[PDB]
């Protein structure tokens, strides 16, 4: 498969959760003909931690559609994830260095993608689980991939959540309020997390509008540093939300907020997102 002597380093891609992700060359006539790949290993090994990697890699050996990152085989000393290189890196980076070239016609084509992927995802019972701009991925102008799996988790088998609770941080202000307060992850909680990924892509990552900003702003950055969980889950209670992005239109910002439901089960299901993102979409056209 992949041996590590034939792998070669060019540069950090990224860090998350408990993983890295390095660019490195595979270059087994070691003759530089040999290809650019993506290497996720863990920061630094458990075995917890490992135990945890070898089912995320289970998880995206698993997975094989277009709007999905290429697991391309792994590679022991000590364990290592091989997937495709994606050349233009995050969608959360090149949509902020890129913005520009992106037009809301763009995003809601991305939008899309992000629907089909993660639809394939429920398909298998899969909950994602850190569904955020940093986590897709740009294999071209036109295409974007789910990029990172590793907090997804298998349902189990008679129950529609799954309950987890993980060491240290959390992204919480991705976070439906049922995770927040009850840590349970459902195919719902992936739809709230849809539409705050919506919302970023609709802010083009402008570094004031990111969530946390917006929501330590409606808090209060004068609260705590702790008790924040607690003001976060009391304001997603009394319906306070993420506002419009700036030049959002109320038909976008309408799905937005049909994802951040405090009832779970009234959140659309991301086939009716995709339904919807696509004829919008049309309309936009001609
Ligand atoms: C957006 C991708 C998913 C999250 N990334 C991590 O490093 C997470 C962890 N740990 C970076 C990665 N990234 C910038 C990539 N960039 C280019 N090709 C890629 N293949 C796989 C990931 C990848």
């Amino acid at each position: 498969q992949f041996e590590e002597r034939h792998l070669k380093f060019l540069q950090q891609l990224g860090k998350g959760n408990f993983g890295s992700v390095e660019m490195c060359r595979y270059d087994p006539l070691q003759d530089n003909t040999g290809e650019v790949v993506a290497v996720k290993k863990l920061q630094h090994s458990t075995e917890e931690h490992l135990r945890d990697f070898e089912r995320e890699i289970e998880i995206l050996k698993s997975l094989q559609h277009d709007n999905i990152v290429k697991y391309k085989g792994v590679c022991y000393s000590n364990l290592k994830l091989i997937m495709e290189y994606l050349p233009y890196g995050s969608l959360r980076d090149y949509l902020q260095k890129h913005k520009e070239r992106i037009d809301h016609i763009k995003l809601l084509q991305y939008t899309s993608q992000i629907c089909k992927g993660m639809e394939y995802l429920g398909t298998k019972r899969y909950i994602h689980r850190d569904l955020a701009t940093r986590n897709i991925l740009v294999e071209n102008e036109n295409r974007v991939k789910i990029g990172d799996f590793g907090l997804t988790k298998v349902l189990p088998q008679d129950k529609e959540y799954y309950k987890v609770k993980e060491p240290g941080e959390s992204p919480i202000f991705w976070y439906a309020p049922e995770s927040l307060t009850e840590s349970k992850f459902s195919v719902a909680s992936d739809v709230w997390s849809f539409g705050v990924v919506l919302y970023e892509l609709f802010t083009y990552i402008e570094k004031s509008k990111s969530p946390p900003a917006e929501f330590m702003r409606m808090i209060g950055n004068d609260k705590q540093g702790q008790m924040i969980v607690f003001h976060l889950i009391e304001l997603l209670k009394n319906n306070g939300r993420l506002p419009r992005p700036d030049g959002c239109p109320d038909e976008i910002y309408m799905i937005m907020t049909e994802c951040w439901n405090n009832n779970v089960n009234q959140r659309p299901s991301f086939r009716d997102l995709a339904l919807r993102v696509d004829q919008i979409r049309d309309q936009m056209a001609g």
